């Protein structure tokens, strides 16, 4: 599925991420838009050999089981695949589980050198929520 903007935005708020570990709502859809483009169905290899999965693009290395990355765990305790649905559930609940880890959104790369610092407010404008 790709996601509209403010779609995207009104499915995280109803999944509690909206100010989840002091993230507001626009730092999660930045974080999405420039993770996966609001893709849920984004897969990129990473150098290390593990893959990223869906619209956060989840990290086989620590979070999800695809049976494929070496000496990885599995910490969401999901296979990678169901972070690829249309229902964003798994992705919410396994990124609640990475936020929380200690270096907060610094975890995905792309939100600490696209998001971070900005404007994230700017991407739930005109939203209805
Ligand atoms: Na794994």
């Amino acid at each position: 599925k790709v996601f509209g903007r403010c779609e995207l935005a009104a499915a995280m708020k109803r999944h509690g991420l909206d100010n989840y570990r002091g993230y507001s709502l626009g730092n999660w859809v930045c974080a999405a838009k420039f993770e996966s483009n609001f893709n849920t169905q984004a897969t990129n290899r990473n150098t290390d050999g593990s893959t990223d999965y869906g619209i956060l693009q989840i990290n086989s290395r620590w979070w999800c089981n695809d049976g494929r990355t070496p000496g990885s765990r599995n910490l969401c305790n999901i296979p990678c695949s169901a972070l690829l649905s249309s229902d964003i559930t798994a992705s919410v609940n396994c990124a609640k589980k990475i936020v929380s880890d200690g270096n907060g959104m610094n975890a995905w790369v792309a939100w600490r050198n696209r998001c971070k610092g900005t404007d994230v407010q700017a991407w739930i404008r005109g939203c209805r929520l």
